[PDB]
């Protein structure tokens, strides 16, 4: 089947949206919580969605689960392992992996997320953990992970912590600052807390990705651009509203990391139109094909190198194209970018 069976480059996909049924149900079961149902695959199709649904609709399936996985040390470290154990199974060779550290956390953090009574487990050691089981899974596995600290939109006040966390953690896998998500509140891109904390990403060195266009304006994708500095843009499909920010897109060759799965059962796309990839395609963008959320999509890496192409006439030369892309724009060192270029020419031809 898989439509691409040549290694792939991942750069855009979240932790606590790629867990399998099976350690929530393992740590609901052994803490306590009791999730909506018992069985492996009755929760998958409850908390994965199968059809466009609304932002509360969608945020609700994060409260089924991640009760039973914050807070656990031992799952917290499970769920990176059994992270790059899944994507090997997807024929990835390099895999950059995003999460929010205080989501997963329930103590040092305000509020206390999910619903959680206080602890002991920190921001900090949360990445650090998570830090463990992915260098872990990597020399198990096989496959190169690096990590991105993901900023909330919502809470500004987590950001100043967030690259901290990015440059004290540098080597340590953690490569790169994100935002997200609900793109939508007015004026979140210039929440000073954000914008700031950016500005010290830049100052010491730290790379920089935005999520901007999945739901938002053009205007959202400019602020990351000129005030964020971002290097690369999270879906920035709303950049086709803007042409001239486009062409100059076009032509500073930017990154952006195409989630086409993500934007159905999101609504950032609507089906009875262009899709914003295919238009990437055409115009010989610098793009990724990328998974977002595998849990909650009930999806693989192969759900949408299939949707691209047998929806939308992808052939295997792009795919090649655009592996090779996400490599080059990926937040790896220049000696180790350029062993990745390497082993992927020669796998490719
Ligand atoms: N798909 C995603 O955007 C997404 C975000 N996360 C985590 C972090 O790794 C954040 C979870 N989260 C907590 C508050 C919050 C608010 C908004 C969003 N997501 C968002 O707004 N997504 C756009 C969207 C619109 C409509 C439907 C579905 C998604 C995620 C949020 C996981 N998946
Ligand atoms: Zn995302």
């Amino acid at each position: 089947t898989p439509a691409f069976d040549k290694p792939k480059v991942e750069l855009h996909v979240h932790l606590d949206g790629a867990i399998k049924p099976e350690t929530i149900l393992y740590y609901g079961k052994r803490r306590g919580i009791a999730l909506p149902a018992d069985t492996p695959e009755e929760l998958q199709n409850i908390i994965g969605m199968d059809k466009p649904l609304t932002l509360p609709d969608f945020l609700a399936k994060f409260d089924y689960y991640m009760p039973a996985i914050a807070g656990c040390r031992d799952a917290i470290k499970r769920i990176a392992y059994e992270f790059v154990e899944m994507k090997a199974k997807d024929g990835v060779v390099y895999v950059e992996v995003r999460y929010s550290p205080h989501l997963l956390a329930n103590s040092k953090v305000e509020p206390i997320p999910w619903n959680q009574a206080e602890g002991d487990l920190t921001p900090d050691e949360v990445v650090s953990l998570v830090n463990q089981g992915l260098q872990e899974g990597e020399r198990d596995f096989g496959v190169k992970v690096r990590s991105i600290l993901c900023c909330m939109r919502h809470q500004p006040s987590w950001s100043s912590e967030v690259v901290e966390l990015c440059k004290k953690y540098r080597e340590q896998t953690v490569v790169a600052i994100d935002l997200a998500g609900d793109e939508t509140i007015e004026g979140s891109s210039l929440f000073p807390g954000h914008v700031q904390a950016y500005a010290e990403a830049v100052k010491s060195g730290v790379h920089r990705t935005v999520h901007a266009g999945e739901v938002g304006s053009a205007n959202v994708v400019k602020e990351a651009v000129d005030t964020l500095k971002t290097e690369r843009l999270g879906h920035g499909y709303h950049t086709l509203e803007d042409t001239t920010l486009y062409n100059r897109l076009r032509q500073e060759n930017m990154h952006f990391e195409i989630c086409p799965w993500s934007s159905y059962l999101t609504g950032a796309w609507k089906p009875d139109t262009e899709h914003a990839v295919i238009r990437f395609k055409n115009d010989q963008v610098n793009y990724s094909l990328n998974t977002d959320d595998p849990l909650i999509f009930k999806s693989t890496l192969d759900t949408d190198y299939q949707m691209t192409k047998k929806d939308m006439g992808f052939t295997e030369e792009e795919f090649k194209r655009l592996n090779i892309n996400a490599a080059k724009s990926s937040f790896l060192p220049e000696d180790e970018k350029k062993e990745l270029l390497d082993l992927l020419y020669k796998a490719y031809r």
